[PDB]
């Protein structure tokens, strides 16, 4: 009866586990999208995100897209804290019966992403496994690190692009349809081949008081920002940026676009704060709320309940 | 009717990856990148359940090993470890204490090697997976290319111990003799040879660590340097414990020294005169023009661990 009452990961939760890990390591740097380290008057940003078969993607998806996404989700953490991607490593867990062509096409996608984001994969690892596992490590660089702590009272809360598209794309992919309409393919693109907002780096680096990307969902991720900055975040649902593709999807399948914008994950858009006075004539940012004294995240006045994707 | 990984092989696959990426840096234990007049060394090694360890093993040792095997690649190319990240694939039914103890082991290793884990990732999974990424630094990078004609070939410590340790564990015995526990310790808690960094930086022409097996890894060195490596089995360093093990179970220690993996000792080359009398290094062969790896004048087929 050794394991009769022992606490398992399912009971603690992923973030409670990270808290334990941080405490165990007596770490002061853990908590942001990247780990900033001082090196030669500048800061290098270290991060790692993974794509596991059955968890983040399916083997039926074109390998090139998975390779593009593998690099993109990692670049997203780097640009979210004000840095530019430089060097990456890829650790692969591969089934011995996997087609060689899958790995080749995967790297063609990786190469395409690296050429786009201006970074390079300089190495990695290979291990046998039951299914496909893709663990990428990325090193970026910045002149001014912007993490999740730093949001100031009075600041406005912004997001880039539109929210909820990726979740719709995921659902469309899981439908295994023999044919998708144009708007559906666009949503699928947002899910399978997200584009890290590297176009935002200079703005974030120069004006953001707090910044991060949205990978689990707006409310859930806004919660992390609120807690690390020690403030209250008030969001207005009517201001959330929605794409016409998402609206078409919700109309066709009977869904609520606001639900997708608030709880949909993997959009990899940015969530940051700074004075409303600060803006950019070329960026698609949308003001969705403000930073107030207190705690928790509120939507339309209600504190609701932060959902977001959970591994356990 | 399409080629699968098991048909191409791990290294044939890496060759394809390198070509696809048009990479010139891939090929060594670490990837050296120029930065701030110096070089940063990037590397990643992993421990997967059922592949590198069993869930029944003490987690503290797994944590120590996770860091150690990565530090091994860094110090093998002349660098010192600095910052690491750990990506974990974890089953939701796993005990929280397992992860805590794993990190206690990671913390101990970091304190010993003087590096720090600054972040990582968590993903749900069916099997335990531990992927470590490490960034090191060096004033002089020493990779697998550079071995010179006439160079003596050296190794650190003893070879074959880890393989014996694994075999002992697989026996699942109630209890083992002291020498058997010593071998098990070498398998479960290897120690990266960070004590060789200065030596490698100052005098090595080529260097790497032995993780798959002496002959198999020497083959990588021989090919990247474009030379032939002649090894003499009688010179291979054997521990008293490995000899005791082979005596007890009727095995040949030379077989373990040549094909045993996970010892994480170093394999490097340089003129014999640079032999350091303060380090546990042993001359096991020489570098000469040509190709291939020979043992006692016989071209032995490169075995070593293969994932597929
Ligand atoms: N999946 C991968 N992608 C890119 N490079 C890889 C990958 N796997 C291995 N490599 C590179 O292949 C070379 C040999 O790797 P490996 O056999 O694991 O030796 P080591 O563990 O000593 O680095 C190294 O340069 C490694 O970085
Ligand atoms: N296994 C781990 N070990 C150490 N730190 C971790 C681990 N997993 C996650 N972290 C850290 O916890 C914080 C939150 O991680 P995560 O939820 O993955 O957000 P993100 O992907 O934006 O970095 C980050 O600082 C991350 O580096
Ligand atoms: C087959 C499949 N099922 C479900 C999902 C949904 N999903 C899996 S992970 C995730 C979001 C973020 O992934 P994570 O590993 O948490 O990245 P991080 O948030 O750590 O950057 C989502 C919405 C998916 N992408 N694929
Ligand atoms: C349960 C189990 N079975 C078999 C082994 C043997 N084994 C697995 S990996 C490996 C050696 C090296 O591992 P690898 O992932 O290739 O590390 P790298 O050479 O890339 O540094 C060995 C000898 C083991 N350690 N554990
Ligand atoms: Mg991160
Ligand atoms: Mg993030
Ligand atoms: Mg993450
Ligand atoms: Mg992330
Ligand atoms: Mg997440
Ligand atoms: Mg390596
Ligand atoms: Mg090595
Ligand atoms: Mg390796
Ligand atoms: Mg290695
Ligand atoms: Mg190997």
């Amino acid at each position: 009866f050794q394991g009769s009452f022992t606490m398992r990961l399912k009971e603690l939760g992923e973030f409670g586990l990270i808290d334990l890990i941080k405490k165990t390591l007596e770490s002061k740097v853990i908590g942001d999208d990247t780990a900033p380290v001082e090196y030669c008057s500048k800061k290098l940003l270290l991060t790692t995100d993974v794509l596991n078969e059955g968890v983040h993607f399916l083997r039926s998806y074109i390998p090139e897209a998975v390779g593009w996404k593998a690099i993109s989700v990692n670049v997203s953490d780097v640009i979210a804290n004000g840095g530019l991607p430089k060097w990456a490593l890829i650790s692969l867990n591969l089934p011995e019966d996997l087609e060689v062509s899958y790995v080749e096409r995967f790297y063609i996608g990786v190469k395409r992403a690296c050429e786009f984001y201006k970074c390079e994969v300089v190495g990695g690892n290979i291990s046998k496994s039951e299914k496909i596992g893709i663990s990428v490590f990325l090193v970026g660089e910045t002149e001014r690190f912007v993490g999740r702590d730093g949001a100031r009272l009075g600041d406005s809360v912004f997001v880039s692009g539109t929210l909820g598209d990726s979740r719709a794309g995921l659902e469309l992919l899981l439908m295994e349809k023999e044919e998708y309409e144009p708007f559906e393919l666009a949503l699928i693109q947002r899910h399978l081949r997200p584009t890290a907002r590297i176009d935002y780096v200079k703005h974030i680096q120069k004006y953001a008081n707090a910044s991060m990307d949205i990978s689990d969902g707006l409310v859930a991720d806004a919660n992390h920002l609120a807690q690390r900055s020690g403030v209250k975040i008030e969001i207005l649902s009517e201001k959330l940026p929605l794409s016409n593709e998402l609206k078409m999807y919700c109309e066709k399948y009977g869904k609520n676009p606001i639900e997708y914008a608030l709880f949909g994950g993997e959009d990899y858009q940015l969530l940051f704060t700074h004075p409303k006075e600060r803006w950019n004539p070329f960026l698609d940012m949308t003001e969705i709320g403000r930073v107030e004294e207190g705690e928790g995240v509120f939507v339309d006045g209600k504190k609701v309940e932060p959902k977001g994707w959970k591994h356990f």
